[PDB]
């Protein structure tokens, strides 16, 4: 997967396990959340294509969020959409599956470099607006779990077993976007 | 209440009503969850003492974040959060009560300049913390959000009304958080 490159990050992380542990419980996430965001992926695998159709679809039906992907004309850089969704597809594998340990972490300061004027555009070489603003970032915890919710259902478990799955998504979803703030916060204010 | 200043607050906010518009759109936020951000105001009103001590008593039971309402001698500073808390009992109907206009918005920038270095701790006239870490303002939707779920069943609403509600206020909560990263965001990067 080109530009995908979670265990072979230049940087280490500016955050440690430590950090890791005491943000977990801002967010409420316990070994029972590892549990249920490992079973989420075992429902969401089979699915990865309509989910991305799903948020991709979302993306794009509103101007000011498209632009994020938009050559300097305005018009959709269709290169740049492909190459980004097949990292998003590893992303709801990893997100799933991976321990969440320093690699795990050296990748979410490489994958908030790169929605941040630090890397954006480098990683599939092309031109493209210079930043996201963070405050997008932020507002896409909602429809990131919005998306998911009614598949985790399709696969016939129960409401219980899907809200579950739907909790566990929200707080893992929370956890790394506030991870991915650290480039764009004022130094010492994170 | 003492230090509560919506409507008299001495700066404008660095965001407008577009700025809003487009925000709420990336939050997926629409006039069906004013309706229902204004409904869940009527079921929490009553039960907000509650609501206050269930969200308190996550707060205090984890030392790296009670840490934030401390005196430097490491200890709770009680007048700290008794004061902080009558301000927080008034955002739970403001959430769900004021039209989100100028004022609103010239309110949440200062609500953010208080979490921030920028302004915490004159409120009160406390010696706390200089700031708060932004990571645990994003981390903290999470736990808002869990906290006030079974509040919004409480009343014998369906779990359908209590789901659209339970839906606004994450959206709402997003939606707010993303404004007041703006203090703590370099500038240019918001
Ligand atoms: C909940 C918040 C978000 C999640 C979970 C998420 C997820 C991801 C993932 C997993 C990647 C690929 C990472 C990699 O290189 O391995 C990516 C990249 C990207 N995303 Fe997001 N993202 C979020 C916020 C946003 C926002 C608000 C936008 C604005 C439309 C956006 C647009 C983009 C763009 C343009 C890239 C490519 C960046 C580059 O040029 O390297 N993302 N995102
Ligand atoms: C979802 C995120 C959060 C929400 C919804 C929230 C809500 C609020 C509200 C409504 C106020 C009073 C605002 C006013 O002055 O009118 C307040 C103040 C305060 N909160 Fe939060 N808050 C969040 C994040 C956090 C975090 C992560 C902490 C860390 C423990 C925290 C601790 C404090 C402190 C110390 C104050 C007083 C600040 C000062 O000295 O002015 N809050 N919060
Ligand atoms: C990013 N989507
Ligand atoms: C703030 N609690």
């Amino acid at each position: 997967i080109p530009g995908y490159t979670y265990g072979e990050t230049e940087n280490r992380a500016p955050f440690n396990l430590e950090d890791l542990k005491l943000l977990k419980e801002a967010v409420m996430f316990t070994a029972e959340d590892e549990e249920y965001i490992q079973k989420a992926g075992e429902v969401l695998e089979d699915q990865v294509e309509e989910i991305l159709d799903t948020w991709y679809g979302f993306v794009g039906s509103h101007p000011h969020l498209l632009y994020y992907f938009t050559s300097p004309d305005g018009t959709p850089n269709e290169k740049y959409l492909a190459a980004v969704r097949k990292r998003l597809s590893r992303w709801i594998l990893d997100t799933s599956n991976r321990s969440y340990d320093q690699a795990w972490l050296d990748y979410q300061y490489e994958i908030g470099l790169r929605h941040h004027r630090t890397k954006k555009n480098q990683t599939d070489n092309v031109e493209s607006v210079p930043n996201i603003g963070y405050r997008y970032l932020v507002a896409f915890i909602y429809p990131i779990t919005a998306t998911m919710k009614p598949f985790l259902a399709r696969k016939g478990h129960t409401p219980e077993e899907v809200e579950k799955m739907y909790q566990a998504w929200f707080k893992a979803t929370t956890l790394q976007v506030a991870l991915w703030s650290y480039p764009y916060v004022k130094y010492g204010d994170f």
